[PDB]
């Protein structure tokens, strides 16, 4: 048995569950009681188990909003019925061999180590951004982090990139915007030099100082890109379809701003308006709250060239022949989705990994550009046009689908059979089979 221990709410893990599942592990997706009551099981080759939040009948994430505040009900209870799960399977015959698990949940680690089971940290961010928060748990780096501590990592042959006030992870560039989400990002470092293993959701062609460096470091393995082996090509194992069905090859714009609070609907104003503008055909995808608070006159323009949906099968819409970019706030696994199926990206970080994320996505990987926001911070239609027209027709529109090319076909290469993440996969079973 290998137990999967995700933040509770996933796909990258179960990704790496199901492949070491094609090399005879037998995975088990561990969850809440709740999601598990409400949401269906992952299936074959999964089994579930469960423990308990606090909160077994309504989110707790609702019930107690501030991040501190959650995290502590889920540890008490989570922490003991994790204990119990692992004494229970070990007494039924199904000792855990293995426990894989978000660093964001030190104490899965304690658990596990207590009860004797081999810990694999699985960091689902970037190289880049989980050494910066690496070096300054380890105190070689002094909060905050600012540029000149950037340059010095870019200087020492670590970081790939130069990385100015705008690309430095905010969690470290900022502790005091964000205390409990920076301490957490650097306390997944914390006894992370005492698992067995620690594996990465990335792959050492898209990253490679980064990787070398965090091997070196901390002994990480890239597992990744960690995403359904169908589009990496690898063999081993709906109305807005019919739209892109429709339109011309390489021509969409793929739109996901992510959530926007009341205080700025504004900006999806902006962002809507600078879409028209354009004059590419678009797929904006729009909760549906948030898209009954657009404008009658927005809603009215969008109708001649996009179409407006609450959700989209992203992969499914990144890997169609119609999609010419996406405008994505660079979420690291949105990112790469894109990279994956070759889509330019312009992208319009916010927060956590995106801000650097979007630097590497501009000047290291050249594979699109990054909006940039007026001094109150703001996105300007203008902006979100100019950027799109950068990317779709300018004089570097192809410098920007080569590059974009070119890391498809090595992230494809690093997990089909014998690429460098296959091989840290198979490594990894071989090691607890
Ligand atoms: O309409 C949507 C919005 C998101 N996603 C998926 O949700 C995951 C994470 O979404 P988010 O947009 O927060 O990006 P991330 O921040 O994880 O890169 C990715 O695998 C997306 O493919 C999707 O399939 N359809
Ligand atoms: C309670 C809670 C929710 C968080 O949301 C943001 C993001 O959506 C993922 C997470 C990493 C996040 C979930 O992992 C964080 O770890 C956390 O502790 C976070 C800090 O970056």
């Amino acid at each position: 048995q290998v137990l999967l221990l995700p933040f509770p709410a996933t796909n990258p893990m179960l990704q790496f569950g199901r492949r070491l599942a094609y090399h005879g592990l037998r995975p088990t997706l561990v969850t809440t009681r709740y999601v598990l009551s409400t949401t269906p099981p992952p299936g074959d080759p999964f089994r579930v188990a469960a423990i308990s939040d606090g909160f077994d009948d309504a989110s707790g994430m609702a019930a107690l909003p501030d991040p501190g505040e959650y995290l502590r009900t889920l540890e008490a209870h989570g922490a003991r019925t994790l204990a119990e799960l692992l004494l229970s399977e070990a007494r039924a015959g199904r000792p855990a061999r293995v426990l894989v698990y978000d660093p964001h949940l030190p104490w899965a680690r304690r658990v596990a180590r207590a009860a004797g089971v081999a810990t694999a940290a699985f960091l689902s961010q970037p190289c880049a951004v989980d050494l910066i928060y690496g070096e300054v748990c380890a105190r070689r780096l002094a909060l905050p982090v600012t540029p000149t501590d950037a340059r010095g990592l870019y200087a020492r042959g670590v970081l790939g990139v130069e990385l100015g006030p705008d690309d430095v992870p905010p969690f470290v560039a900022a502790p005091e915007l964000t205390p409990a989400f920076c301490e957490q990002s650097i306390e997944q470092f914390a006894g992370l030099e005492d698992d067995d293993d620690v594996l990465v959701n990335s792959f050492s062609d898209l990253e490679p100082k980064e990787a070398a460096y965090m091997e070196s470091t901390w002994r990480a393995k890239t597992i990744g890109p960690s995403l359904p082996s169908f589009y990496l090509d690898d063999g081993r194992l709906v109305p807005c379809m019919e739209w892109l069905d429709k339109q011309p090859p390489r021509s969409v714009v793929l739109v996901s701003y992510g959530t926007v609070s009341t205080f700025d609907v504004a900006k999806l104003e902006e962002l809507g308006n600078g879409l028209c503008n354009s004059g590419k055909p678009f797929l904006w995808v729009v909760r549906s709250n948030e898209e009954h608070k657009l404008s009658v006159q927005l809603r009215k323009k969008c109708e001649k060239r996009g179409l407006i949906v609450p959700f989209c099968p992203q992969l499914e819409v990144l890997a169609h022949k119609a999609t010419g970019c996406f405008l994505s706030h660079c979420g690291w696994n949105s990112t790469l989705e894109a990279i994956v199926n070759g889509v330019p990206l312009v992208a319009m970080p916010h927060w956590a990994d995106q801000p650097t994320i979007s630097k590497y996505v501009e000047s290291l990987w050249g594979m699109g550009v990054r909006v940039q926001l007026d001094k109150s911070g703001i996105l300007q239609r203008e902006e979100v046009e100019r950027c799109i027209r950068e990317v779709m027709d300018g004089d570097r529109k192809e410098d920007y689908r080569r590059n974009a090319t070119r890391l498809m076909k090595k992230a494809k290469e690093s997990m089909q059979e014998g690429g460098s993440s296959d091989k840290n996969i198979a490594e990894f079973a071989a090691k607890y089979s």
